[PDB]
């Protein structure tokens, strides 16, 4: 019955600060990859990450408040502001805010807060805990924070699922609305953890790409030489809205969200299969009641590891059939690097962009694609194109073999 | 117009290893909390807490696969192996794994662990990082751990509402059932912060009971003494199921959940308001089409602080009107402490079995009731009682303002 849609969009990322930023930086095929600066990190196997950069939270919140915050709510805090604005709900008369609800999740939290209080504690004991310390590193603190700014007194909380977290949250707060908990949620991802024992804790699975030599082309899906993920950081936030609200007051409306579909690996905890994958697409195409050929674009999860991408493939095959070699799939992550819980938030906006302004961005370092491997679809090597874009969907499929797959459509 | 009833019980907590034990415990009123053991908690000005006790993990899963976990892991496994067994779905032929899905969330995470990886670095370098120190800390590899273990391959994930966490992943999962989404979830919280940083960061918040030369009197919700919560460790796991899918089967049926309510203070950070519990109680019985006048028991937040415990009285009065004078309220954290994420799981379960089997836990250590702070309804203080209970709720109150109430009936 009811119909959920998108009104506002935010983000913060290695690619751009604002979401125009990001867009153009994609579209122009430029990559947020580097060598790490955060801190020192001479000793982890990866030296390269999506960093954010040129980043002041204190344009959004007091800098007196904002010290008292882990780095990853930061970007969900900047993020969520950005799509509310965007959304033009700060300028709505008598807006019924007990309607509104936060879910914004993270994979892992408040990772670099925990290691400098652990330093502070062992060099100095207990008492060198700060009193901001637990409330600065919770993950739901998130939409804790936004709710206080804004007034919103709707269903808030967070959710983790690593690499799906962003999916996840999106997809539950679209059920919210449909199921009449909430007109309006602002959802999606945050994360941060740029720290020695997040960019390490990674190295030790040998999960991230050691390219220290060439940053700019560490991530490199479906490629030959890919050897592993690189690690980012930043937020990606919608907001969503029923329809008839969104139709009431004049909304700027940049997609309909139409599917969303979840399903558990149940094979290895860090390394995806292909039947699961799989069965999220078909369970999201099916929520969305629409076929395979009917898409005409996938933001893939195209981490650029050698098992990963090959099986993505494989479980794009299962699900789509022949059809994977008609539609356009890209991943994002070729500039922006790997955002954890926050993947599925940015490339949600990427993906809506795209509905939006017909063009796909594109999967660069693809220098040799790896067809040996199977890697033999349309990835939108190297290059953006102009595309008429009318059903997208967004795949993550995460740490502890969990799958979301979310489907956009063109709202005429 | 899906119904979901509840077929399946797990608990590992301060007051038991089993639902059995504790269910024991908790009506004879005896505490479950006692002087800090788990590590030296000398600098810190909270000294006792809620441990789980006598558990060994070895009984559930191998000592090789426990070691790679964080123990609000092994909690939480353990506490969804027995909900599991409970239910009978390991006997089920023919078992649809495909339709089964597990939502098991967390407030904080493998705080500990964090804590020893990030000695050893300090220590040792990088080097120390054990290749499982990431996923043995990720809060959703609860989840990923059992699809594993049991094959089940429908939606995954985990919540984070800090002490609502629980509350919010039981009733998420009775909406997913409802959707279509699955036919049966497996859905509660997980906690295991009994460390340095976990015990001494909500004691930098003054958040804890400071009463270190009296544990078993430190807990005492609604008294005249109350100083801050005491901190607790555990995991509590529910069962869901469709009811056609439990009844086809031979299934024994504890309960109906029948509510599910969520709101925002946007209010305090860390400190309850009147109005958004409130909001949360009144939506809840909504969702259920339920008035106030017929709810039998309320096991409440009650965590033992000066101010949380007398708001929350006064938003009961709020949601509840006169009948906040005729009903039965209860705090079992007056025995087991406060389990943050996990304490919306365990204190379901504790619901479920007071409808079951017709008796309330009481609110022990109430000496001088507050009565002069305004908390003069009925806490069932002192001792256990027996009644006929055909409707209770649970409220959680958490950190960031996040409310959740769900609301449990016999049936029939
Ligand atoms: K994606
Ligand atoms: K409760």
């Amino acid at each position: 019955q009811r119909r959920v849609v998108i009104t506002g969009l935010g983000q913060v990322s290695p690619v751009g600060n604002t979401v125009a930023e990001a867009w153009d930086t994609l579209l122009a095929g430029k990559s947020g990859i580097g060598a790490i600066t955060r801190f020192d990190a001479s000793d982890i196997n990866s030296r390269v990450a999506g960093e954010v950069r040129g980043f002041d939270i204190g344009q959004y919140i007091s800098a007196k408040e904002a010290r008292r915050m882990d780095v990853f709510i930061h970007y969900g805090i900047a993020a969520a502001l950005q799509a509310i604005a965007d959304s033009g709900l700060d300028d709505v008369e008598n807006l019924d805010k007990d309607r509104i609800g936060v879910n914004i999740g993270s994979g892992i939290g408040g990772l670099p807060s925990i290691e400098v209080t652990g330093k502070a504690v062992i060099e100095g004991g207990a008492r060198k805990i700060n009193p901001f310390f637990i409330p600065g590193s919770l993950i739901n603190l998130i939409s804790g924070h936004v709710t206080i700014l804004k007034g919103y007194r709707g269903p808030s909380y967070g959710m983790v699922s690593a690499c799906t977290t962003g999916a996840h949250a999106i997809g539950n707060s679209a059920r919210l609305i449909k199921y009449g908990d909430a007109d309006i949620m602002v959802a999606g991802g945050a994360e941060g953890a740029i720290s020695t024992l997040g960019v390490g804790g990674f190295a030790a699975m040998k999960a991230l790409s050691t390219r220290n030599d060439d940053p700019a082309t560490a991530s490199r899906p479906w490629d030959k030489g890919r050897d592993g993920f690189v690690i980012g950081e930043g937020a990606g936030i919608l907001v969503l809205e029923e329809l008839e609200h969104a139709k009431k007051r004049g909304a700027k409306i940049y997609a309909e969200i139409v599917g969303f579909g979840m399903s558990s690996d149940a094979y290895h905890i860090t390394a995806p299969n292909e039947e699961g994958p799989a069965l999220a697409v078909t369970r999201a195409l099916k929520d969305a009641g629409i076929n395979p050929e009917d898409v005409d674009y996938v933001n893939a999860h195209g981490t650029s590891t050698p098992l990963g991408d090959a099986n993505e493939t494989k479980a794009l095959k299962r699900a789509f059939g022949e059809h994977a070699y008609k539609t356009v799939v890209s991943s994002t992550k070729s500039m922006t690097g790997h955002l954890l819980g926050a993947a599925g938030g940015v490339e949600a906006v990427y993906s809506i962009l795209a509905i939006h302004d017909g063009k796909i961005p594109p999967t660069i370092n693809i220098f040799e694609q790896d067809v040996e491997a199977g890697c033999d679809l349309d990835y939108c090597a190297n290059e953006a194109r102009d595309a008429e874009i009318d059903v997208a969907i967004s795949n993550s499929f995460g740490f502890g073999g969990t799958n979301g797959t979310l489907v956009f459509k063109r709202f005429k």
